[PDB]
């Protein structure tokens, strides 16, 4: 039990729901009364906090008794509370809360330059032990009041850029869309857009103009996730989290948008000091800490050798004492090869092009030393080194396409700060790889004062990445055979993308996913039939376990029942939710808990306030059955693993990641897709994160 084990103790944002706002009974109705087509079952029991038993004998479950738009009920059974399976009696106790006791009314009253920033409070109920806890979370919503083609600068590239950001269509603020796709500029359907909004919404032609402004004609022609209706760039507004916002751009900003977790929870105990429904103490919870798992790496004579983190992986280039990492594999497409390298360097930085030179040759010259007499590729950057300019990235595209190299290449991008410009750096490598050359930017004001290898080493490390060289595994080796990182974008070709890690921890595939058919869902029992029957991944007799951003729906369950006994493998699914409520009141890491069957993972340093990682359903398929298992200190391990193994370095928060790499570079790949990077099948094939 629990009176041996190391644990650290911790506040989350979860309060007591005091005993009068927690329901005694809940009770089965059917709808007795006829109902219409236009009815909208689900809606009218979220209503009135019900939750649906049987959509055909039109069945429900009210957290209270109705004595009698609502039509006439027929009242089946009542039950104790108590007697609900937890999962249930959670979202009845929320909805009890919301229609009855009008939750959301009374703590919008307690929470009552060119960015308009709004508040909110997001809110859930937990059973924990024999006791409710409402979650209570403080969202900045913040929107971009200059809609996004001026925002862009009129750049149909830097809207590209925008793929995966959030969305509102200016007149009402209150629907919150994704970027997914766009399309050639067209003044046709430009001219049917406006028509359309303006017969919805019994406009004026006058009212477009005053809304929108001076109408781009030459203007793209925007595409989203949710609608198959064209979108116009100009009648959009991007809208974004202030937590979600990058650590980078939070420097600049003032104390209250970079809080720490200690102050974020004092904010939360204001809201709940405020609110009757609940007790004012925050909930204190027991953290297990992760083990600092080691890596391996081979020596100077190929043998492999324990090593803890990867701030030492090349600090052999400088030190000439310092102790010789080699790689695991390097793919034969790139093994013991001379890269035709480039050394881009951005035209508003040519004063230190002697201070330039003197980094990229001292790093590469003591690369290029150890890459020779071994599988390491070698860079040869001879009479490749030109300049450009972010105002004109088409133009030095121009000037490398000249040269026909039908082969891998690499790009040395030298770049400096120029805020949101600094997309034009992203512009550059995308189009870089349109022509087979795979690249990688750096800021030379954060280059220039690295005095102590590290940054050098994070370049290396990310390069490595890139060229989808297998440098460091996992000491521990896992039960799976396979670790599927799965992320489902789309209604298009491709729906969706699978990361396939290893036993070891390393990429054996970046799959990319077809979806079905049109109109139809990319769902798990899908996935596997794609990874066996047309991308040829042998995934009979095996132990595959599957990361996904996700919930399984109840279909998907029969068909993943008979999946495990047709392929004689043992399937496992966890959902792994990056976006949730909870809130850990600490500035420490390498931590995780369970609270009412939902693991609480916070894994990486921050420089600021950071936000956990929601473990829930981890579910096993295996000879036909259906198995629901405990999120326990072995998974949460496994996860915490697999956040080390990580080769974007130069990017987040510190050296880990926030979460799991498998699942975290296939949302990368499909973002990458959406701003319509090249699929390189056999670089994929390699597991290159070119796209990174
Ligand atoms: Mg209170």
């Amino acid at each position: 039990f629990t009176m041996v084990l190391n644990k650290v103790t911790y506040k989350i944002n979860a309060y007591k729901i005091k005993e009068e706002f927690i329901p005694k009974e809940v009770h089965f109705y059917r709808i007795k009364s006829f109902v219409n087509e236009a009815f909208n079952f689900y809606r009218f029991v979220n209503f009135y906090g019900g939750m649906i038993i049987n959509k055909k004998d039109k069945s429900f479950v009210l957290p209270y008794k109705v004595d009698n738009i609502p039509i006439d009920i027929e009242y089946i059974k009542s039950l104790k509370l108590e007697y609900v399976k937890p999962e249930i009696a959670e979202k009845l106790v929320r909805g009890y809360l919301k229609s009855v006791h009008k939750i959301e009314p009374e703590l919008s009253r307690i929470i009552k330059e060119n960015i308009k920033v709004e508040s909110y409070c997001e809110y859930e109920v937990k059973k924990h032990d024999g006791d409710y806890y409402l979650i209570l979370n403080f969202r900045h919503t913040a929107s971009i009041t200059k809609h996004l083609w001026d925002f862009v600068n009129r750049d149909k590239a830097l809207l590209e850029e925008y793929v995966g950001k959030k969305i509102i269509f200016k007149p009402n603020p209150k629907v919150r869309y994704t970027i997914s796709l766009v399309d050639a500029p067209n003044p046709q359907k430009i001219e049917e857009i406006m028509s359309h909004i303006i017969k919805y919404y019994k406009w004026s032609e006058d009212m477009v103009k005053s809304t929108f402004g001076e109408i781009d004609y030459n203007q793209p022609i925007m595409y989203c996730e949710e609608i198959l209706e064209p979108f116009a760039p100009q009648f959009c507004n991007l809208v974004f989290y202030m937590d979600e916002l990058d650590s980078y751009i939070l420097k600049e900003l003032q104390s209250y948008w970079r809080l720490s977790n200690e102050n974020k929870g004092k904010i939360i105990n204001e809201i709940a000091k405020k609110l009757r429904f609940i007790d004012n103490t925050p909930k204190e919870l027991e953290f297990m800490k992760f083990n600092n798992t080691p890596l391996l790496v081979k020596d100077v004579n190929k043998n492999p050798t324990k090593i803890y983190s990867t701030n030492t992986l090349f600090t052999w280039i400088y030190n000439q004492n310092a102790k010789i990492y080699l790689p695991y594999d390097v793919p034969e497409i790139i093994r013991n090869k001379n890269l035709l390298t480039y050394i881009l360097i951005d035209e508003e930085i040519k004063d230190e092009l002697k201070a330039i030179k003197d980094k990229v040759n001292k790093m590469f010259r003591n690369y290029n030393k150890i890459a020779n007499k071994t599988e390491l590729p070698k860079f040869n950057y001879a009479n490749r080194w030109k300049y450009f300019s972010t105002d004109d990235i088409r133009g030095i595209i121009k000037e490398i396409k000249s040269e026909f190299n039908d082969e891998i290449c690499f790009a040395l991008i030298i770049g400096k700060e120029k805020y949101k410009d600094n997309d034009y750096y992203e512009i550059l490598k995308k189009q870089l790889f349109d022509l087979k050359i795979i690249s990688q930017n750096i800021l030379w004001e954060n280059w220039r004062k690295d005095d102590k290898g590290y940054m050098t080493n994070n370049l290396l490390i990310q390069i490595m990445g890139k060229l989808g060289i297998k440098y460091f595994i996992l000491d521990s080796k896992t039960p799976y055979d396979y670790i599927m990182g799965l992320d489902t974008g789309l209604n298009h070709r491709v729906g969706g993308c699978t990361v396939v890690y290893d036993s070891e921890g390393k990429i054996r595939r970046i799959q990319p996913i077809e979806t079905p058919a049109p109109g139809e869902r990319l769902h798990l029992p899908y996935v596997i039939e794609y990874l066996e029957n047309k991308a040829n991944i042998d995934m009979e007799n095996k132990n595959i376990l599957f990361l996904r951003d996700g919930f399984i729906q109840n279909s998907e369950r029969n068909d993943l029942k008979e999946i495990s006994k047709e392929l004689n493998s043992n399937i496992e699914v966890i959902s792994i939710r990056k976006n949730n409520k909870y809130k850990v009141f600490t500035s420490d890491y390498r931590i995780g808990s369970v609270f009412g069957n939902d693991g609480i993972f916070l894994p990486h340093k921050t420089p600021f306030g950071s936000n956990p990682v929601k473990l829930s359903t981890w579910l096993r398929f295996n000879c036909g059955n259906e198995e629901g298992l405990k999120i326990n200190e072995s998974i949460m391990q496994l996860l915490y693993d697999l956040t080390k193994m990580n080769y974007s370095a130069l990017y987040g928060e510190g050296r880990y990641l926030r979460i799991p790499a498998p699942i975290h570079y296939a949302d990368k790949f499909v973002k990458a897709l959406g701003k319509n990077w090249k699929i390189d099948e056999e670089l994929l094939k390699h597991g290159f994160l070119y796209f990174i």
